[PDB]
């Protein structure tokens, strides 16, 4: 019964990752999970439901791939973190499974307040930690933490949004890179 | 019936700007307005279509009144410090806190809501940092990314001074906040 959860929400990761929400349905899911019908909805009510968990496990992922990129880039102080940090979530974002279900589905799936819920929970920590740590060693000015975070958040949120919807991707990738380059830089001591 | 629309409208936005979209219902508008539930429906199929026509006129004086206070502040930089206090202090009528900030992203959805958000605002911020690279106050870049990230952040803020707990409090720091990011592109 926990192995049924997890193999449907692996099935439905896989699935809705390559064709899209709307695109598959549940009985699809099932099946290619190897399970009943009741036992789909013994542990999942509806197909929005399934979805909610599958955001769950993207997100986990996203931050723990974004944590392994920022410690790969061998960033010795809080400035060089961030620039790391930056990079790191147009890659990401790129990847053409989080584009589908986290950038494209997950706020119509989940509305307005359900989407701007879970991406705060995954990424402000995460963004206030680093905002810190630059203040603390003197690469970035005394401020209030909280509310520069939620601005670059709204900020690298509408950069991937841009590029997922892009006519040419790998040029708004690149183009969006230099602009958030430029601005960090400008922001930073060092 | 154009007359029939623009006092729908009008009505609409006057009580959905003092209680909000989910507290009233289509028939207290109708009345408001001054028709009936037959012409109303004949003109909008139901309570989302009129608040998109709520949402087009808002946007459209939005714009307007930026332009004139932007005007009003008295080179390209300091245009575009003002334009952003003005985007503050426009987005601090509770009217469009209300309309734009609260009930368009639920009821538009994310994707409907930055589409209205980037017709309205795209333009004039395109050009804003079109002159600055021309006055030299701006590095050259590319310039429709620039615009479109300083959009995401400026809605993001003031979405943030909106729902803050001490929204005097939360307008003050995200100023400053605003004031930092701009001064760190812009050339001194």
């Amino acid at each position: 019964s926990a192995a049924t959860r997890e193999a449907l929400i692996t099935g439905a990761r896989k699935l809705w990752g390559l064709r899209g929400y709307a695109e598959v349905g549940t009985p699809e899911i099932a099946t290619e999970a190897g399970v009943t019908r009741g036992a789909m909805y013994h542990q999942f009510a509806d197909k929005a439901a399934l979805f909610r968990d599958v955001v769950e496990v993207v997100e986990q992922d996203v931050m723990a791939r974004m944590a392994t990129l920022v410690a790969a880039s061998g960033a010795a102080t809080p400035a060089d973190a961030i620039r790391a940090a930056v990079d790191a979530w147009l890659e990401v974002s790129g990847d053409p499974e989080v584009r589908q279900l986290i950038l494209l589905d997950a706020p119509v799936v989940l509305g307005w307040a359900g989407f701007r819920d879970v991406a705060q929970r995954y990424s402000l920590g995460m963004t206030e930690q680093l905002i810190t740590e630059a203040i603390r060693a003197g690469q970035l000015a005394r401020q209030p933490v909280r509310p520069l975070a939620q601005v670059l958040i709204g900020a690298l949120d509408e950069a991937a949004m841009f590029i997922a919807t892009a006519d040419d991707p790998k040029r708004a990738r690149r183009e969006t890179r230099q602009v958030l380059r430029r601005l960090i830089d400008g922001m930073l001591n060092g």
